[PDB]
Protein backbone atom coordinates (compact mmCIF):
# COMPACT_ATOMS: atom_id res chain seq x y z
CA UNK A 1 0.00 0.00 0.00
CA UNK A 2 1.64 3.32 -1.31
CA UNK A 3 0.47 6.38 0.42
CA UNK A 4 2.75 7.98 -2.37
CA UNK A 5 0.98 6.42 -5.28
CA UNK A 6 0.50 8.71 -7.95
CA UNK A 7 -3.04 8.71 -9.51
CA UNK A 8 -4.23 10.93 -12.02
CA UNK A 9 -5.04 11.40 -15.80
CA UNK A 10 -1.28 10.27 -16.80
CA UNK A 11 -1.40 7.55 -14.19
CA UNK A 12 -4.41 5.77 -13.82
CA UNK A 13 -5.40 2.93 -11.53
CA UNK A 14 -4.55 -0.92 -12.18
CA UNK A 15 -7.56 -3.02 -12.86
CA UNK A 16 -5.13 -5.64 -10.73
CA UNK A 17 -4.46 -3.11 -8.25
CA UNK A 18 -5.94 -4.40 -4.78
CA UNK A 19 -9.16 -3.03 -3.46
CA UNK A 20 -8.01 -0.75 -0.37
CA UNK A 21 -8.88 -2.05 3.31
CA UNK A 22 -11.43 0.56 4.62
CA UNK A 23 -13.00 1.22 7.52
CA UNK A 24 -15.96 3.75 7.86
CA UNK A 25 -14.61 7.27 9.29
CA UNK A 26 -15.92 9.37 12.17
CA UNK A 27 -17.01 13.03 11.93
CA UNK A 28 -19.29 12.76 9.26
CA UNK A 29 -23.36 12.88 8.95
CA UNK A 30 -23.40 10.31 6.88
CA UNK A 31 -21.35 7.00 5.93
CA UNK A 32 -17.88 7.62 4.93
CA UNK A 33 -15.25 4.87 4.61
CA UNK A 34 -11.45 5.46 4.17
CA UNK A 35 -8.37 3.42 4.28
CA UNK A 36 -7.73 2.65 7.94
CA UNK A 37 -4.64 4.81 8.27
CA UNK A 38 -6.37 7.71 6.64
CA UNK A 39 -9.01 7.67 9.22
CA UNK A 40 -7.18 7.21 11.91
CA UNK A 41 -5.24 10.68 11.04
CA UNK A 42 -8.54 12.35 10.04
CA UNK A 43 -10.08 12.01 13.51
CA UNK A 44 -6.39 13.25 15.39
CA UNK A 45 -6.58 16.23 13.26
CA UNK A 46 -9.88 17.03 13.99
CA UNK A 47 -9.66 15.64 17.53
CA UNK A 48 -6.21 18.27 17.47
CA UNK A 49 -7.64 21.36 15.84
CA UNK A 50 -10.99 21.01 18.20
CA UNK A 51 -12.94 21.06 14.77
CA UNK A 52 -15.22 18.31 15.49
CA UNK A 53 -18.24 20.87 15.26
CA UNK A 54 -17.28 23.20 12.20
CA UNK A 55 -16.43 20.37 9.53
CA UNK A 56 -17.28 17.41 8.83
CA UNK A 57 -16.12 14.82 6.05
CA UNK A 58 -18.41 15.12 2.57
CA UNK A 59 -16.55 12.15 0.78
CA UNK A 60 -14.37 9.47 1.10
CA UNK A 61 -14.12 6.03 -0.63
CA UNK A 62 -15.51 5.74 -4.40
CA UNK A 63 -15.45 2.63 -6.59
CA UNK A 64 -14.53 3.01 -10.14
CA UNK A 65 -18.26 2.49 -10.91
CA UNK A 66 -18.74 5.24 -8.48
CA UNK A 67 -16.50 7.54 -9.61
CA UNK A 68 -17.93 6.58 -13.29
CA UNK A 69 -21.84 7.66 -12.36
CA UNK A 70 -20.38 10.77 -10.30
CA UNK A 71 -18.14 11.51 -13.86
CA UNK A 72 -21.90 10.79 -15.72
CA UNK A 73 -24.13 13.09 -13.73
CA UNK A 74 -21.83 15.79 -13.84
CA UNK A 75 -21.69 15.28 -17.35
CA UNK A 76 -25.17 15.27 -17.74
CA UNK A 77 -26.12 18.30 -15.06
CA UNK A 78 -23.17 20.26 -15.75
CA UNK A 79 -21.63 19.96 -18.78
CA UNK A 80 -18.48 18.57 -19.71
CA UNK A 81 -16.21 21.77 -19.28
CA UNK A 82 -17.20 21.90 -15.71
CA UNK A 83 -16.43 18.38 -15.29
CA UNK A 84 -12.93 18.17 -16.88
CA UNK A 85 -12.49 21.02 -14.52
CA UNK A 86 -13.43 19.47 -11.44
CA UNK A 87 -14.05 15.34 -11.60
CA UNK A 88 -11.69 12.40 -12.14
CA UNK A 89 -11.92 10.25 -15.03
CA UNK A 90 -13.18 6.88 -13.76
CA UNK A 91 -9.66 5.02 -13.06
CA UNK A 92 -7.91 8.50 -12.51
CA UNK A 93 -9.13 9.52 -9.00
CA UNK A 94 -7.70 9.20 -5.58
CA UNK A 95 -10.99 8.42 -4.52
CA UNK A 96 -10.99 4.75 -5.76
CA UNK A 97 -8.01 3.81 -3.33
CA UNK A 98 -9.25 5.41 -0.48
CA UNK A 99 -7.06 7.91 0.50
CA UNK A 100 -8.60 11.32 -0.49
CA UNK A 101 -10.78 13.09 1.39
CA UNK A 102 -13.30 15.84 0.60
CA UNK A 103 -13.74 18.33 3.65
CA UNK A 104 -16.85 20.99 4.12
CA UNK A 105 -18.07 23.17 6.43
CA UNK A 106 -20.89 22.01 9.35
CA UNK A 107 -23.05 25.20 8.61
CA UNK A 108 -23.96 25.19 4.88
CA UNK A 109 -26.75 26.04 2.71
CA UNK A 110 -26.11 25.74 -0.91
CA UNK A 111 -23.92 22.47 -0.25
CA UNK A 112 -22.83 20.96 -3.58
CA UNK A 113 -22.35 17.90 -4.86
CA UNK A 114 -18.71 18.33 -6.50
CA UNK A 115 -17.81 21.25 -4.66
CA UNK A 116 -18.38 20.80 -1.50
CA UNK A 117 -17.74 24.72 0.66
CA UNK A 118 -14.21 25.12 2.21
CA UNK A 119 -13.44 28.51 1.81
CA UNK A 120 -13.51 31.69 3.29
CA UNK A 121 -13.78 30.36 6.86
CA UNK A 122 -12.10 30.70 9.86
CA UNK A 123 -12.51 26.77 10.35
CA UNK A 124 -11.21 26.06 6.87
CA UNK A 125 -8.01 28.77 7.87
CA UNK A 126 -7.22 26.08 11.03
CA UNK A 127 -7.34 23.30 9.29
CA UNK A 128 -5.02 24.24 6.60
CA UNK A 129 -2.58 25.24 9.17
CA UNK A 130 -2.61 21.64 10.58
CA UNK A 131 -3.56 19.06 8.01
CA UNK A 132 -0.03 18.73 6.66
CA UNK A 133 0.88 17.69 10.16
CA UNK A 134 -1.35 14.38 9.97
CA UNK A 135 -0.25 13.21 6.59
CA UNK A 136 -2.52 15.48 4.35
CA UNK A 137 -2.25 17.62 1.54
CA UNK A 138 -4.22 20.09 -0.32
CA UNK A 139 -4.22 17.88 -3.46
CA UNK A 140 -5.08 20.79 -6.34
CA UNK A 141 -4.00 24.21 -5.20
CA UNK A 142 -4.73 27.14 -7.02
CA UNK A 143 -2.67 27.91 -10.28
CA UNK A 144 -1.81 24.44 -10.19
CA UNK A 145 -4.06 23.02 -12.56
CA UNK A 146 -1.52 22.82 -15.93
CA UNK A 147 0.01 20.16 -13.27
CA UNK A 148 -2.64 18.68 -11.94
CA UNK A 149 -5.15 18.76 -14.53
CA UNK A 150 -7.54 19.25 -12.18
CA UNK A 151 -8.70 23.06 -11.03
CA UNK A 152 -8.18 24.03 -7.44
CA UNK A 153 -10.36 22.26 -5.15
CA UNK A 154 -10.01 23.53 -1.79
CA UNK A 155 -12.06 20.58 -0.38
CA UNK A 156 -10.13 17.96 -1.49
CA UNK A 157 -7.08 16.68 0.67
CA UNK A 158 -4.82 13.76 -0.10
CA UNK A 159 -3.19 11.52 2.55
CA UNK A 160 0.44 11.02 2.08
CA UNK A 161 1.45 9.94 5.37
CA UNK A 162 4.31 11.88 7.00
CA UNK A 163 7.21 14.12 6.55
CA UNK A 164 6.01 13.89 3.00
CA UNK A 165 2.76 15.89 3.61
CA UNK A 166 5.13 18.54 5.49
CA UNK A 167 7.58 18.43 2.47
CA UNK A 168 5.36 19.22 0.19
CA UNK A 169 3.03 21.59 2.19
CA UNK A 170 6.05 23.53 2.90
CA UNK A 171 6.82 24.10 -0.91
CA UNK A 172 3.90 24.42 -1.72
CA UNK A 173 4.30 21.48 -3.94
CA UNK A 174 1.63 19.21 -5.74
CA UNK A 175 2.05 15.74 -5.55
CA UNK A 176 3.24 16.11 -9.09
CA UNK A 177 6.07 17.89 -7.83
CA UNK A 178 6.68 15.54 -5.37
CA UNK A 179 7.44 12.61 -7.66
CA UNK A 180 9.67 15.04 -9.79
CA UNK A 181 11.98 16.12 -7.34
CA UNK A 182 12.09 12.32 -5.72
CA UNK A 183 12.85 11.05 -9.02
CA UNK A 184 15.26 13.74 -10.12
CA UNK A 185 17.26 13.06 -7.02
CA UNK A 186 18.02 9.66 -7.57
CA UNK A 187 18.68 10.36 -10.87
CA UNK A 188 21.64 12.96 -9.17
CA UNK B 1 -34.94 -6.08 -11.97
CA UNK B 2 -37.08 -7.42 -8.71
CA UNK B 3 -38.16 -4.45 -7.37
CA UNK B 4 -40.16 -6.69 -4.68
CA UNK B 5 -36.95 -8.69 -3.34
CA UNK B 6 -36.84 -9.80 -0.06
CA UNK B 7 -33.50 -9.16 1.38
CA UNK B 8 -33.45 -9.85 5.63
CA UNK B 9 -31.68 -11.89 8.30
CA UNK B 10 -33.75 -14.70 6.79
CA UNK B 11 -33.18 -14.17 3.48
CA UNK B 12 -29.50 -12.75 2.49
CA UNK B 13 -28.34 -11.83 -1.09
CA UNK B 14 -26.87 -14.33 -3.07
CA UNK B 15 -23.72 -14.06 -5.07
CA UNK B 16 -26.56 -15.11 -7.11
CA UNK B 17 -27.07 -11.63 -7.62
CA UNK B 18 -25.55 -9.20 -10.67
CA UNK B 19 -24.72 -6.41 -8.92
CA UNK B 20 -27.50 -3.23 -9.23
CA UNK B 21 -27.40 -0.59 -12.52
CA UNK B 22 -26.39 2.86 -10.54
CA UNK B 23 -26.70 6.12 -11.06
CA UNK B 24 -25.50 9.47 -8.76
CA UNK B 25 -28.63 10.55 -6.93
CA UNK B 26 -30.28 14.23 -6.39
CA UNK B 27 -31.27 16.17 -3.61
CA UNK B 28 -28.00 14.91 -1.18
CA UNK B 29 -25.17 16.67 -0.09
CA UNK B 30 -22.54 14.32 -0.94
CA UNK B 31 -22.13 11.40 -4.04
CA UNK B 32 -25.37 8.96 -2.87
CA UNK B 33 -25.98 5.75 -5.36
CA UNK B 34 -29.20 4.60 -6.14
CA UNK B 35 -30.80 2.41 -8.72
CA UNK B 36 -31.77 4.04 -11.60
CA UNK B 37 -35.81 3.91 -11.22
CA UNK B 38 -35.17 4.65 -7.49
CA UNK B 39 -33.54 7.68 -8.30
CA UNK B 40 -35.55 9.01 -10.65
CA UNK B 41 -38.61 8.31 -8.43
CA UNK B 42 -37.03 9.67 -5.54
CA UNK B 43 -36.28 12.95 -7.53
CA UNK B 44 -39.90 13.23 -8.65
CA UNK B 45 -40.87 12.75 -5.00
CA UNK B 46 -38.87 15.28 -3.42
CA UNK B 47 -39.86 18.06 -6.43
CA UNK B 48 -43.72 17.27 -6.07
CA UNK B 49 -43.88 17.49 -2.16
CA UNK B 50 -41.63 20.81 -2.96
CA UNK B 51 -39.09 19.19 -0.29
CA UNK B 52 -35.67 20.64 -2.07
CA UNK B 53 -34.62 22.52 0.75
CA UNK B 54 -35.97 20.64 3.10
CA UNK B 55 -34.95 16.83 3.08
CA UNK B 56 -31.74 15.10 1.93
CA UNK B 57 -30.68 11.89 0.71
CA UNK B 58 -28.60 10.34 3.64
CA UNK B 59 -27.59 6.91 2.43
CA UNK B 60 -28.32 4.96 -0.81
CA UNK B 61 -26.30 2.30 -2.07
CA UNK B 62 -23.68 0.45 0.16
CA UNK B 63 -21.11 -2.12 -0.63
CA UNK B 64 -20.78 -6.00 0.93
CA UNK B 65 -17.97 -4.86 2.69
CA UNK B 66 -18.80 -1.21 3.05
CA UNK B 67 -22.00 -2.46 4.94
CA UNK B 68 -19.79 -5.03 6.80
CA UNK B 69 -17.73 -2.03 7.97
CA UNK B 70 -20.47 0.13 8.96
CA UNK B 71 -21.62 -3.03 10.93
CA UNK B 72 -17.97 -3.02 12.88
CA UNK B 73 -18.26 0.76 13.18
CA UNK B 74 -21.33 0.23 15.05
CA UNK B 75 -20.41 -2.94 17.47
CA UNK B 76 -17.51 -0.77 18.02
CA UNK B 77 -18.94 2.22 18.81
CA UNK B 78 -22.61 1.78 20.14
CA UNK B 79 -22.48 -2.23 21.13
CA UNK B 80 -23.56 -5.38 19.97
CA UNK B 81 -27.51 -5.33 21.07
CA UNK B 82 -27.58 -1.76 19.55
CA UNK B 83 -26.06 -2.61 16.01
CA UNK B 84 -28.25 -5.69 15.55
CA UNK B 85 -31.35 -3.41 16.84
CA UNK B 86 -30.44 -0.68 13.61
CA UNK B 87 -27.82 -1.90 11.54
CA UNK B 88 -28.43 -5.17 8.97
CA UNK B 89 -26.14 -7.67 9.03
CA UNK B 90 -23.37 -7.84 5.91
CA UNK B 91 -25.08 -9.44 3.02
CA UNK B 92 -28.75 -8.48 4.58
CA UNK B 93 -29.34 -5.18 4.00
CA UNK B 94 -31.50 -3.33 1.11
CA UNK B 95 -28.82 -0.56 0.52
CA UNK B 96 -26.13 -3.22 -1.18
CA UNK B 97 -29.41 -3.87 -4.22
CA UNK B 98 -29.52 0.24 -4.42
CA UNK B 99 -33.41 -0.02 -3.63
CA UNK B 100 -33.27 1.52 -0.14
CA UNK B 101 -32.66 5.05 0.77
CA UNK B 102 -32.22 6.47 4.67
CA UNK B 103 -33.13 10.29 4.16
CA UNK B 104 -33.00 12.89 6.64
CA UNK B 105 -33.72 16.53 7.48
CA UNK B 106 -31.50 19.32 5.28
CA UNK B 107 -31.10 21.63 8.07
CA UNK B 108 -29.80 19.07 10.98
CA UNK B 109 -26.16 19.40 12.30
CA UNK B 110 -24.30 16.51 13.61
CA UNK B 111 -26.60 14.17 12.49
CA UNK B 112 -26.10 10.55 13.06
CA UNK B 113 -25.34 8.31 10.46
CA UNK B 114 -26.89 5.16 11.87
CA UNK B 115 -30.03 6.65 12.91
CA UNK B 116 -30.81 10.23 10.93
CA UNK B 117 -33.45 12.29 12.50
CA UNK B 118 -36.68 12.05 10.23
CA UNK B 119 -39.52 12.69 12.85
CA UNK B 120 -40.94 15.42 14.64
CA UNK B 121 -41.15 18.12 11.10
CA UNK B 122 -43.64 18.83 8.90
CA UNK B 123 -41.05 17.89 6.20
CA UNK B 124 -41.49 14.28 7.42
CA UNK B 125 -45.03 14.36 8.15
CA UNK B 126 -45.37 15.41 4.48
CA UNK B 127 -43.38 12.66 3.07
CA UNK B 128 -44.91 10.09 4.73
CA UNK B 129 -47.83 11.26 2.82
CA UNK B 130 -46.67 11.22 -0.47
CA UNK B 131 -43.67 8.58 -0.41
CA UNK B 132 -46.17 5.32 -1.11
CA UNK B 133 -47.67 7.78 -4.63
CA UNK B 134 -43.76 7.79 -5.97
CA UNK B 135 -43.00 3.54 -5.24
CA UNK B 136 -41.31 3.79 -1.44
CA UNK B 137 -42.74 2.13 2.01
CA UNK B 138 -41.37 2.85 5.61
CA UNK B 139 -39.21 -0.37 5.84
CA UNK B 140 -39.52 -0.76 9.36
CA UNK B 141 -42.52 0.32 10.68
CA UNK B 142 -42.89 0.66 14.57
CA UNK B 143 -45.32 -2.02 15.48
CA UNK B 144 -43.47 -4.41 13.52
CA UNK B 145 -39.93 -5.13 14.78
CA UNK B 146 -41.04 -9.29 15.55
CA UNK B 147 -41.56 -9.51 11.82
CA UNK B 148 -38.33 -7.51 10.31
CA UNK B 149 -36.37 -8.14 13.03
CA UNK B 150 -35.20 -4.79 13.18
CA UNK B 151 -36.34 -1.86 15.49
CA UNK B 152 -38.47 1.24 14.14
CA UNK B 153 -36.65 3.03 11.45
CA UNK B 154 -38.47 6.37 10.21
CA UNK B 155 -35.82 7.38 8.43
CA UNK B 156 -35.57 4.39 6.07
CA UNK B 157 -37.30 3.48 3.04
CA UNK B 158 -37.67 0.89 0.12
CA UNK B 159 -38.69 1.63 -3.33
CA UNK B 160 -40.98 -1.55 -4.30
CA UNK B 161 -42.74 1.10 -7.21
CA UNK B 162 -46.38 1.14 -7.82
CA UNK B 163 -48.55 -0.16 -6.93
CA UNK B 164 -47.18 -2.56 -4.26
CA UNK B 165 -46.00 0.97 -2.10
CA UNK B 166 -49.41 1.82 -2.20
CA UNK B 167 -50.98 -1.42 -1.13
CA UNK B 168 -48.33 -2.07 1.60
CA UNK B 169 -48.86 1.59 3.04
CA UNK B 170 -52.70 1.67 3.09
CA UNK B 171 -52.51 -1.91 4.81
CA UNK B 172 -49.63 -1.15 7.42
CA UNK B 173 -47.66 -3.97 5.40
CA UNK B 174 -44.18 -4.71 6.13
CA UNK B 175 -42.36 -5.75 2.97
CA UNK B 176 -42.13 -9.20 4.91
CA UNK B 177 -46.12 -9.48 5.10
CA UNK B 178 -46.80 -8.54 1.67
CA UNK B 179 -44.51 -11.36 0.33
CA UNK B 180 -46.58 -13.68 2.53
CA UNK B 181 -49.96 -11.93 1.21
CA UNK B 182 -49.08 -12.44 -2.47
CA UNK B 183 -47.86 -16.10 -2.20
CA UNK B 184 -51.49 -17.10 0.01
CA UNK B 185 -53.51 -15.34 -2.75
CA UNK B 186 -51.44 -17.39 -5.56
CA UNK B 187 -52.16 -20.33 -3.83
CA UNK B 188 -56.01 -19.56 -4.75
C1 LIG C 1 -10.68 15.37 -8.75
C2 LIG C 1 -11.62 14.80 -7.70
C3 LIG C 1 -12.90 15.60 -7.69
P1 LIG C 1 -13.76 15.47 -6.10
O1 LIG C 1 -13.92 13.94 -5.76
O2 LIG C 1 -13.12 16.19 -4.85
C4 LIG C 1 -15.42 16.18 -6.33
C5 LIG C 1 -16.13 15.38 -7.40
N1 LIG C 1 -16.13 16.04 -5.11
C6 LIG C 1 -11.99 13.37 -8.05
O3 LIG C 1 -12.99 13.18 -8.80
O4 LIG C 1 -11.29 12.45 -7.56
C1 LIG D 1 -27.50 2.21 9.30
C2 LIG D 1 -28.95 2.61 9.30
N1 LIG D 1 -29.54 2.25 10.54
P1 LIG D 1 -29.83 1.73 7.98
O1 LIG D 1 -28.92 1.83 6.68
O2 LIG D 1 -31.20 2.44 7.67
C3 LIG D 1 -30.22 0.09 8.66
C4 LIG D 1 -30.72 -0.88 7.61
C5 LIG D 1 -31.45 -2.01 8.30
C6 LIG D 1 -29.54 -1.43 6.84
O3 LIG D 1 -28.46 -1.64 7.45
O4 LIG D 1 -29.69 -1.65 5.61
CL1 LIG E 1 -25.43 1.24 -14.37
ZN1 LIG F 1 -12.29 14.74 -3.66
ZN1 LIG G 1 -31.17 2.52 5.70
Amino acid sequence: MNTLQLINKNHPLKKNQEPPHLVLAPFSDHDVYLQPEVAKQWERLVRATGLEKDIRLVSGYRTEKEQRRLWEYSLKENGLAYTKQFVALPGCSEHQIGLAIDVGLKKQEDDDLICPHFRDSAAADLFMQQMMNYGFILRYPEDKQEITGISYEPWHFRYVGLPHSQVITAQKWTLEEYHDYLAQTVRQ
